[PDB]
């Protein structure tokens, strides 16, 4: 018998996930850094994929590829300035890493900051 012989294409959904179904969304842990040398030396990477790289770019921003007292996070960290003093404060949130570093650090004020 002589069948119809077309491809099958049609229209693929646009779509990732629902509210009909689509489990409540767990947290997406993303991997940052943030190297601050005592030097004045900052530098920050968040929203990485992989804490290796995240690690390589807040070194590379730092400028120093072996720049110590570099915070590394999977949550979002604050970095307080106090007249020289850097303090970096950790949180999921930067509401609640603002509030950790404000914990750690008064006196001074949360200038830089990133979140994972």
């Amino acid at each position: 018998p002589t069948v119809d012989a077309h491809l099958a294409n049609g229209s693929m959904s646009e779509v990732m996930m629902s509210e009909i179904a689509g489990l409540p969304i767990p947290p997406i842990i993303h991997y940052g850094a943030i190297a601050y040398a005592p030097s004045g030396a900052s530098g920050k990477a968040w929203h990485q994929r992989t804490p290796a790289r995240a690690e390589q770019v807040a070194l590379e921003k730092c400028g120093d590829k072996t720049c110590k007292v570099v915070s590394r996070f999977t949550r979002c960290g604050a970095v307080a300035y106090n007249g020289s003093k850097y303090q970096g404060g950790t949180g999921l949130t930067r509401r609640a890493a603002e509030d950790d570093a404000v914990n750690r650090l008064e006196g001074g004020r949360i200038v830089n900051w990133a979140c994972n």
